[PDB]
């Protein structure tokens, strides 16, 4: 049974960023405005269009599509589709209300690449982590079951090595094309990758072995089928680990940002410091405030 | 008015990507139409981008939704649209020939991690017995092709190397800027070669590479990513050097090696990337596939 928005009103303010390739659109919207004061809020509207599921697309080719033809020349040409109902479907994400960081990731990417040294980043990045962090409240949602629990496809309870596997907020779950779930772990203040040392190892294996196996139960997926990495930087500051089909080239999953569990495991097993002595490069904004405070600790 | 025949039975779904939103399928066409004899037909599909006006009045309108969660200030929703803005584009061949087939043909993938033992048990004998043919590097390096294009070349013939357009970049703007550069040096097979005698090689091509892309584009480093794929297509060293902003194919952490980490990981474990178990994804149909799932059964 249908619902609306979470607000009233969505009046346009910014089109923070668009791709026509990904056919996706980024919107932040004022709501609310006929209440209170008059200001309203801040919203985020996220459409994008969704991959198709051949079978239906099969079924509408062989009947009498409504079309408009475009481009035609011998055995080549190109219509305008404008498909039934039900291969519609926008995948839609609303962030309410949104925060000024919010507004401030989602919008146009001018990246800049950066080489942090453990040391910049104990000196420069971990006193500076607020700046970088969202709210992890949702994760807690979830390890609380107050929010998704329905949705929850594998939990290991174990306070300190256990985890809930849940689809990702990305997935729609309207194929497997590009199933994409999401690993968090139950012990809490693991931020990232630089706090990982070998006594999280058990808890890494198991994220990455029943993660797998809850995956393969579940979807008849296979292993050799799944890329399953974490990121750095990563948004939410609460360890969290992405398992995707490996045909869906995944947003994120560039050796820029994205890590390998099974290799996270090795790395920590041949060299238990590794994640606190040596230097990760990831990207940031231009205009990022991290970036200047990092490339001044570095140039001279 | 209508598609260029009637029935359409599916074949085989030639590549597909979730990611950009589009399929090209092989079908069998007008089997239950003229002689009863099927043709065959390519159909690409793929969804259109959004207009923000369109996008900006539907959300006014208060459209209704069906829920697929909420979370704090998070929600996910399915939203059926109307009609302007459900459009998709459909790029018909037919009747098709199995050149066309060819044309937009695509393997699956299969990871797999290849121990340092793998490597030299199965995929060193494999790959001496079957390569595909590295000439295309060697007229370059010896200046028989592409000469015309050379970006920056170091001579050295044991750490230099020449820089070239990647073929895959038409060179009309920077945002997709795409750059190879394949060393002098011969016989280094992959990342599977290198040791500690290497760095000066390495180094090499990362800061010169950049140098000569600064001078030539304007274009400073921390705008580029730069790396090596393993398992490569061809079989002599060759550093991809890509615009950051630029989501290449091929730059994903199942295939891509930083340079700099190249680099550092010599520096800090010598024997690195002979011991080590490496990641990578193969073709549905590559021998080696088998080869690699038989030795690790
Ligand atoms: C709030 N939230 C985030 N995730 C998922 O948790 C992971 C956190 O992963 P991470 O910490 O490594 O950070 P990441 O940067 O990947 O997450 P973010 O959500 O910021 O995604 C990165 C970028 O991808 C782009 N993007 C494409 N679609 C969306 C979308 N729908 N929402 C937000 N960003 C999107 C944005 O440009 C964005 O900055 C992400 O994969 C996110 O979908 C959630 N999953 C569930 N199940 N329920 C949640 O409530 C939830
Ligand atoms: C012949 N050639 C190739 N390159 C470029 O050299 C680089 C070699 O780099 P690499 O050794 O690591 O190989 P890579 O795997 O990147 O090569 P490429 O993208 O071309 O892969 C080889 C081929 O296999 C095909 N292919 C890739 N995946 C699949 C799949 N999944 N299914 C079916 N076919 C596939 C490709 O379309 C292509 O024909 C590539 O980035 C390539 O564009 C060249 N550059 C110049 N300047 N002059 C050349 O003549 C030249
Ligand atoms: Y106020
Ligand atoms: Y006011
Ligand atoms: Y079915």
């Amino acid at each position: 049974a249908p619902v609306r928005l979470p607000f009233s009103g969505f009046r346009l303010q910014k089109v923070l960023r668009e791709s026509a390739r990904d056919k996706i659109i980024f919107l932040h919207g004022k709501v609310n405005e006929a209440s209170g004061d008059g200001d309203g809020e801040d919203a985020v509207v996220i459409l994008e269009k969704t991959p198709f599921q051949v079978e239906q697309v099969a079924q509408l080719l062989t009947g009498s599509p409504e079309l408009q033809l475009q481009f035609s020349n011998d055995i080549y040409s190109t219509y305008h589709l404008f498909p039934p109902r039900q291969l519609n479907d926008v995948k839609t994400t609303v962030v309410y209300p949104a925060t000024e960081k919010h507004l401030q990731k989602y919008l146009r990417q001018d990246l800049r690449l950066i080489r942090e040294t453990g040391d910049d980043y104990r000196n420069i990045t971990l006193p500076h982590l607020e700046s970088q962090s969202l709210s992890i409240q949702w994760v807690y949602n979830i390890l609380d079951k107050k929010a998704e629990a329905d949705r929850i496809v594998f939990e290991n309870p174990d306070p300190s090595d256990g985890f809930v596997l849940i689809p990702d907020l990305k997935w729609n779950q309207q194929q497997l094309d590009d199933l994409y779930l999401i690993a968090i772990c139950h012990r809490r203040g693991i931020r990232s990758l630089r706090d990982l040392t070998p006594e999280h190892l058990p808890l890494l294996r198991n994220i990455l072995h029943q993660g797998q196996e809850a995956i393969l139960q579940r979807y008849r997926m296979k292993g050799d089928h799944l890329r399953v990495y974490l990121h750095y930087l990563p948004s939410y500051y609460h360890l969290n680990v992405h398992f995707t089909a490996l045909g869906f080239e995944a947003p994120g999953s560039g050796v820029e940002r994205a890590h390998l569990l099974a290799e996270v495991i090795e790395n920590l097993e041949c060299d238990p410091r590794h994640y606190q002595q040596r230097t990760l490069t990831f990207a940031l904004r231009a205009d990022d405030p991290l970036l200047k405070l990092l490339q001044e600790a570095q140039q001279s």
